[PDB]
């Protein structure tokens, strides 16, 4: 009996949010998933959303699969180059491509961020059944701003641009909130599906990345919880990572770090417009746990549960970023959000707002890791994930061994029963798979499905790392860093505090070798 496949994705969640791993927003339905799951606490993504889900869905590096940058940060001087096409390009072939021509019915809702043009849209890329927000980003609520050459760019770059299989749509329903509508669709998708067949069903939320947005009767579930600040609320995090097991009692976490002035330091009107951008992101946690509900819910009505392995990840680390720092998501974000909408404290989470959280409420959640989304340090790419599949031996605990998102394709294949063709398909070349199977580890027969010397890479807008075994050397650029290769033993430090370069060269100057052969087997540029 194949089994079913449901891949949930979050977007820009947390490490901790989630109760099942140490957080205080309401998850039930992904707890209830996790404790009877395998959680995993060395789980790693790339450090943002399009490299992400192009190793998602191929099994092999971004910088082949064609997110060796981001589409939005392409340069003239990057185009023509392998792998940084700027979307999922035919230098690989997907998973729902595989599974679609073995007789998997392949159904998707949610954001895609692999291309926007109809050729690279799931439709185009094995999905039979789709309903996808093709750009990175949009207004939850589908409401728009004008485009005059004065939008901002970040603005620009993300417009409400939905499509269901060939029918780029029009307008969107009456009601519309992303994640919302995404369960809807799959539930709808499943409803309607080929029972006597089975089904690989991706589930790419938008939430709870910005703008934060969500129904009001959930926030106001949340009013004053955050009241205390985002290091108090750190601290709550780190205790309960620790009281459950996730992280251990002895684990020095990274020190905050931030240009914005501490709770402490802000005004009494600043703080609780902070406050309840948290309060709006925890809700839409909620409501993106609510909708989870729904399928899996379904699912275990229709007695197809036990038979789907459920995946659950976030995509990145936590989004710290200040959007108004960077001078290429403008001109002047600020003012334009000031003259078109309403981020008064008794608006923000709604359509007409337009808010992101900071990197201190960030760094709560990715504690006790060094920073946060778009680095490579371990706030970045470490992200929380669990498998639900009561086949597997390997369930009801916690794992800290080590594994990528590049491992998930050839693990679904290998359920499947369907063989990676190689180095051809449909007449062109493609990449293996540069991760492994996780089935001989979650069957118990293995204590993991990587070693001491496994050696991964990542890069993204210059910073970079190498990784064999538990050993981790980091490059972060001026002024992000040091503009120097840094060196942690994981093992020992996994907030990446103790750097070993000076201390261990032997040891750097491996990782430098590996970091090489990295570059050139995957084309970093
Ligand atoms: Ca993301």
């Amino acid at each position: 009996k194949r089994p079913n496949f449901l891949v949930i994705v979050a977007d820009d969640l947390g490490f901790s949010d989630i109760g099942a791993f140490g957080g205080e927003i309401a998850t039930p339905n992904l707890d209830a998933l996790a404790i009877a799951g395998l959680r995993l606490t060395d789980f790693h993504t790339a450090s943002t959303a399009s490299p992400t889900r192009s190793m998602l869905l191929t099994g092999t590096d971004h910088h082949i699969a064609g997110i060796g940058t981001m589409a939005e940060a392409l340069t003239p001087e990057l185009e023509g180059k392998p792998g940084y096409e700027g979307h999922l390009n035919e230098r690989v072939v997907a998973l729902p491509e595989l599974l679609r021509e073995a007789g998997y019915q392949t159904l998707m809702a949610g954001k895609w961020h692999l291309g926007l043009k109809p050729e690279q849209t799931p439709h185009a890329r094995g999905f039979e059944r789709s309903f996808s927000l093709l750009p990175g980003a949009a207004n939850h609520y589908g409401f728009e701003p004008p485009y005059d050459e004065s939008t901002p760019r970040i603005l620009k770059g993300t417009p409400a641009l939905y499509v269901e299989d060939e029918r780029y749509l029009d307008t969107l329903p009456e009601g519309f909130y992303s994640s919302d509508a995404f369960g809807d669709k799959l539930l709808q998708y499943l409803k309607e599906r080929d029972q006597s067949r089975p089904f690989f069903a991706y589930l790419p939320f938008s939430a709870p990345h910005w703008p934060l947005q969500a129904p009001r009767e959930i926030v106001e579930k949340y009013r004053g919880r955050y009241d205390a600040g985002p290091e108090a609320l750190r601290q709550e995090r780190l205790a309960r990572l620790k009281e459950l097991g996730l992280v251990e009692a002895d684990v020095e976490a990274h020190p905050v770090l931030a240009l914005t002035r501490e709770w402490e330091a802000l005004e009494d009107e600043e703080r609780a417009k902070s406050a309840r951008a948290m309060e709006v992101y925890a809700a839409m946690v909620e409501r993106m746990d609510w909708n989870i509900g729904r399928v899996v819910d379904y699912l275990r009505r229709q007695g197809e549960l036990d038979n789907t392995f459920v995946l659950f990840m976030s995509d990145n680390g936590a989004e710290g970023a200040l959007l108004e720092a960077f001078p290429k998501f403008g001109p002047d974000l600020l003012g334009f959000l000031d003259r078109h909408y309403d981020n008064s404290l008794e608006n923000i989470g709604r359509a007409n707002s337009y808010v992101w959280y900071g990197p201190r409420w960030a760094q709560a959640a990715t504690a006790p890791s060094r920073l946060y989304k778009a680095f490579t340090t371990q706030g970045g790419i470490r992200v929380p994930a669990l498998v639900r599949y009561p086949r597997l031996s390997r369930q009801g605990a916690i794992s800290h061994a080590f594994a990528t998102v590049m491992d998930v394709t050839p693990t679904l294949l290998d359920l499947a029963g369907v063989r990676h063709p190689g180095k051809r398909w449909r007449g062109r070349e493609i990449a293996e798979p540069r991760g492994r199977s996780w089935l001989g580890w979650l069957s118990g027969e293995t204590e993991a499905a990587h070693d001491e010397n496994t050696v991964t890479g990542w890069e993204l807008f210059g910073m970079r790392a190498i990784r064999q075994g538990d050993w981790k050397a980091v490059y972060l650029p001026a002024p992000v860093g040091p503009a120097t290769w840094q060196l942690y033993d994981l093992a020992r430090d996994p907030g990446e505090i103790h750097d070993l370069a000076d201390s261990q060269p032997g040891k750097l100057a491996e990782l430098i070798e590996h970091w090489k052969r990295y570059v050139s087997e995957t084309g970093v540029v």
